[PDB]
């Protein structure tokens, strides 16, 4: 309604460096196009951009470039479509009902099989379709809208990320297609070959919870070396194996309940006493001596039969397997320490010019201003599409500046450590005074 | 506790956490990431589920449980999917060795026994020494990062 109200909202500024290392300030409208942006994206790609080998994101962040363009394309071409937009609108509610129905379908199995807020709600009607029908056909029913509504929640997920946009190629290498992909195949399965299946779907919890998701990376981010300690182990076992084979066959002496003698021996060849090791000596506390037979001090190998137990467990079970506890421990301080580390940066530095909060105490503009009206991520963005969508017959100085500088992939003309609301004001006043 | 049951009084002694801050910083310790421990905790009763699952499927026969009956000496703990995953989640993670440790003690010569020693394996590596290990851990990083804040 108020001319001065929906120009000051179609309009930007940002500002730029040119060849002579000056800083100027640029004033452009806000193509329309730029309007489609989805805030999940926005957040999205300021919460995932990294640092460079020189500290600063711009260069990830001009590469995403031609994704954002793209990605607003389609969203205003979906826009036209009403019915494919409201599903699209609803991924999160499909997630949550294809997530209830996988809990209530395993919680159901496991409680009945074998056989022969709306929450409350929703199980009061499960508990009257298992009285009336039965739980077979309550079962059934739940695969069948588990099925339909993940399939929904597929073409919701394509519709709105666009994945198809980067081409087949990019849609088959995107993990979480594949993922949704393997998802309803286990619910097919579950649904039609057997109901057991369902159990997989379980695993949906790691990929919703993400504080699950980083305790899980807290163990495979150094899974290398977790393996490297569990062959160091083996190794040893091994090296203990072909000890007691060597010295101590007729030790090895285990209990067995026959199906319809009650002891084996465990150790009469290589390949047996390395199986046995390895199961008993890490299955128990106190190593491998908790299964071999117990001998009396009155034998010459009592005193062998001791430090080869002492031996195991302090060699095995202090220290390699206390190993892989360390290892997770380890990781949990170094990702804590990353995302502590990353979060202070994204919060107290500027994520164009990287400044911090701290040069902009005791000044007519502070860091907030700065990082809204100043060096604008989303502004410089709104530029770069004006560039790439104006036709170059109507160029201004800075607009063909900016051109030629990505024509030849130069970074430049983004500023540095630099901001013209900064140091701008008391250069220009020593300026005057030396004049 | 004065005046139904003078048992009652035994909640009191709660009150040494109101007073004691030590005390109570040591609480904040597990507290703070509680929704990471019941996500850890909900992730191993997954994996109980598929032992189970599993287990019902081919292992149903060694599941043999003894039994002292109040005034046969043996029962079937996985005759039924619920009995099975029960049976599982309370041995299993009770034990240090895992399910295997109630399990029937098979023979060399059952043509079973490498699939009793990768599962009873795999159960004592995925459970016992990572999933259980994770909270303890989470415990750890609660108190590093309690002590820096
Ligand atoms: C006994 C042994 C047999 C049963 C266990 C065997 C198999 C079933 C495994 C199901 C695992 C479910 C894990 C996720 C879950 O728990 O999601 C509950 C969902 C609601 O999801 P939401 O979107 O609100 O998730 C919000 C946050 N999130 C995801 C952390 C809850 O459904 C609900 O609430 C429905 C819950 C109804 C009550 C069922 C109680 C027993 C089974 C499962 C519940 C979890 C374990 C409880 C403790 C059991 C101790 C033995
Ligand atoms: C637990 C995983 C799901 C197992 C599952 O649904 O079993 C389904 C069938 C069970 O019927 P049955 O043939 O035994 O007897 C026929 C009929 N009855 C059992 C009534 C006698 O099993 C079979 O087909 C038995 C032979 C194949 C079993 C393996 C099925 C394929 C595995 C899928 C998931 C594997 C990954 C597990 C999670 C970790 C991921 C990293
Ligand atoms: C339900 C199970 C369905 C069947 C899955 C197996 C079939 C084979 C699939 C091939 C692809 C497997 C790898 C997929 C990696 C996907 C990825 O890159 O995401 C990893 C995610 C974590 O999700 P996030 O924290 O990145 O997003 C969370 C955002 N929120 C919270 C808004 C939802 O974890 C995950 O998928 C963890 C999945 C663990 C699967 C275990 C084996 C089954
Ligand atoms: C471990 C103990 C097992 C616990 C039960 C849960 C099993 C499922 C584990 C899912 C792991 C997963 O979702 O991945 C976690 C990390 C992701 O790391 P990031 O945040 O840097 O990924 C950046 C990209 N973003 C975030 C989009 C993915 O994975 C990686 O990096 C490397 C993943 C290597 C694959 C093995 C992971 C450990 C489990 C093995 C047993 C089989 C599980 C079946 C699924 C295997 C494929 C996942
Ligand atoms: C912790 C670090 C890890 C391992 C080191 C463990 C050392 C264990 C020593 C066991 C010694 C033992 O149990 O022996 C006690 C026996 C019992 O005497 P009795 O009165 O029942 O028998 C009458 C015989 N009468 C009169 C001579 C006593 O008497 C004896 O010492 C009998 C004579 C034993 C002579 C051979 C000793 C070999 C032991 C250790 C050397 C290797 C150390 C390797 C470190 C790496
Ligand atoms: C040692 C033999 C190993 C036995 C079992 C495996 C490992 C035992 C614990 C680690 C020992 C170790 O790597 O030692 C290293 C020390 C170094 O010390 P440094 O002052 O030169 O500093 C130099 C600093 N740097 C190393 C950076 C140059 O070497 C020394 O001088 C220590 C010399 C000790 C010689 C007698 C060894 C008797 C073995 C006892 C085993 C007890 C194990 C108990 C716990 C585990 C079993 C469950
Ligand atoms: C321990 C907690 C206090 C329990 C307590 O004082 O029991 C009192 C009564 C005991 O008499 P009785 O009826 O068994 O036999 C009648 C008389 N006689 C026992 C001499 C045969 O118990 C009863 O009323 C029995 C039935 C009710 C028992 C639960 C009492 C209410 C629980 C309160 C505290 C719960 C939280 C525990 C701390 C964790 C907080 C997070
Ligand atoms: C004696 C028990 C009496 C019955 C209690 C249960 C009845 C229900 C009560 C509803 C409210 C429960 C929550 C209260 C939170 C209070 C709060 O906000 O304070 C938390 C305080 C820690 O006290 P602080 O370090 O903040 O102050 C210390 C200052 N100084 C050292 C000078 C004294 O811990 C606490 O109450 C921990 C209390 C733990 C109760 C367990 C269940 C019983
Ligand atoms: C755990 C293992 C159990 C050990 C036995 C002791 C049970 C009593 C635990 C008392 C916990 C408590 O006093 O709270 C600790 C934290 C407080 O955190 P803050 O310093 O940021 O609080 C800022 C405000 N300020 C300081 C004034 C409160 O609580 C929170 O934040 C979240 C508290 C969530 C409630 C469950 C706590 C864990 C125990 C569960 C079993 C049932 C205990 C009954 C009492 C439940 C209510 C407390
Ligand atoms: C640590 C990582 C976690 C799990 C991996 C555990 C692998 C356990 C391997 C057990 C192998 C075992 O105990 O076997 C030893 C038996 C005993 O031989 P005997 O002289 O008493 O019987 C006479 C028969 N004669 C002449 C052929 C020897 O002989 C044999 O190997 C008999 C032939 C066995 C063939 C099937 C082997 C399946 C095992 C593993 C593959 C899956 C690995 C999954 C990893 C994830
Ligand atoms: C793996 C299957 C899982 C088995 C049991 C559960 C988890 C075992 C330990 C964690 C394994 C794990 O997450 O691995 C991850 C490694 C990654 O290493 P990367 O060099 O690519 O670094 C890439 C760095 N990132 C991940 C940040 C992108 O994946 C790899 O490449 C490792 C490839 C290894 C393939 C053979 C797997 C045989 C399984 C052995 C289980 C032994 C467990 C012993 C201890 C637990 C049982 C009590
Ligand atoms: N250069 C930057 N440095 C730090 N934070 C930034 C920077 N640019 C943007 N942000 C932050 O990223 C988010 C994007 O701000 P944006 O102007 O898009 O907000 P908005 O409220 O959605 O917009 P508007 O109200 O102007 O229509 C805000 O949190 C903003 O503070
Ligand atoms: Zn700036």
């Amino acid at each position: 309604e108020d001319p001065l109200a929906y120009y000051e909202n179609h309009t930007s500024q940002i500002e730029i460096v040119r060849q002579d290392r000056s800083m100027e300030q640029i004033v452009f409208p806000v193509p329309g196009i730029c309007q489609f942006l989805t805030e999940e994206t926005k957040h999205r790609l300021f919460t995932t951009t990294e640092q460079d080998e020189q500290g600063s994101k711009v260069s990830d962040f001009f590469d995403q470039s031609s994704f954002l363009h793209n990605e607003m394309e389609w969203q205003r071409k979906l826009r036209s479509m009403p019915l494919i937009y409201w599903f699209s609108r609803r991924m999160t509610l499909w997630g949550s009902i294809s997530f209830n129905l996988a809990v209530f379908i395993n919680i159901i199995i496991a409680f009945f099989y074998p056989y022969m807020s709306i929450r409350p709600l929703i199980v009061a009607l499960i508990l009257r379709s298992i009285y009336y029908l039965g739980i077979g056909p309550t079962l059934n029913i739940l695969g069948a809208l588990n099925l339909t509504n993940k399939i929904v929640f597929v073409v919701s997920f394509v519709g709105n990320r666009g994945t198809f946009i980067r081409g087949y190629k990019a849609m088959v290498m995107d993990m979480e297609f594949l993922y949704h992909v393997g998802y309803i195949l286990t619910s097919v399965l579950g649904l039609f070959a057997h109901e057991l299946f369902y159990s997989i779907l379980l695993f949906d919890l790691i990929y919703r919870e993400e504080t699950l998701f980083n305790v899980i990376k807290s163990v495979t981010r150094n899974g290398r070396s977790i393996l490297l300690t569990a062959l160091l182990a083996l190794i040893l076992v091994y090296l203990f194996s072909i000890v007691g084979f060597l010295f101590l066959k007729d030790d090895f002496i285990l209990e067995v309940d026959r199906l319809p003698d009650s002891t084996e021996r465990a150790c009469d060849t290589l390949l047996m006493c390395i199986v046995t090791v390895m199961n008993h000596g890490l299955r128990n506390g106190g190593g491998v001596g908790d299964i071999l037979r117990k001998p009396s001090k009155d034998e010459s190998l009592f005193p062998a039969r001791v430090v080869y137990d002492l031996l195991f467990f302090f060699i095995v079970i202090i220290i390699v397997l206390n190993l892989i506890f360390g290892v997770i421990i380890d990781t949990f301080a170094d990702l804590r320490s990353e995302k502590q580390k990353k979060e202070e940066i994204l919060k107290t530095t500027c994520f164009i010019c990287g400044l911090e909060r701290d040069k902009f105490d005791n000044k007519t503009v502070s860091f907030e201003e700065h990082i809204k009206l100043e060096h604008n991520m989303w502004n410089y963005l709104y530029f770069i599409v004006l560039v790439r969508v104006k036709n170059k017959t109507d160029y201004t100085g800075p607009e063909s500046y900016v051109a030629q500088m990505i024509k030849n992939k130069n970074l430049d003309w983004f500023p540095r450590m630099r901001a013209m609301s900064l140091v701008s004001n008391e250069g220009e006043g020593e300026q005057n005074e030396i004049r």
